[PDB]
């Protein structure tokens, strides 16, 4: 239930890493080559009304910020080409209450 937090994961041979949860919803951290550094909420659900409006800074452990309504349709949200292509991800998130949950 906590109203944000931070999390990192930790990639070796260097696409999820485990859940953090947040204002009762898991948020997880995916990496991709084409690096993309996208921050993932609650993907498990087959519910379809949920939101959460939330904030957060990506880091490589340098950081970069996004502001997104994560609902249905668009539950993850972060860069494509964070950078340029083991090595540690750090994401802040602060969230407000979800509203249809």
């Amino acid at each position: 239930w906590r109203s944000e937090a931070t999390f990192q994961f930790t990639v070796e041979r260097f696409v999820l890493s485990p859940p953090c949860f947040v204002r009762n919803l898991p948020w997880k951290i995916m990496v991709m080559p084409r690096v993309g550094f996208f921050l993932q909420c609650n993907a498990e659900s087959d519910s379809t009304s949920w939101s959460c409006h939330a904030q957060a800074v990506l880091k490589i452990i340098f950081s970069r910020r996004i502001s997104h309504l994560f609902f249905h349709k668009e539950n993850d949200w972060g860069f494509s080409n964070f950078m340029a292509w083991k090595v540690t991800f750090e994401v802040f998130v602060q969230a407000d209450a979800p509203h249809g949950v």
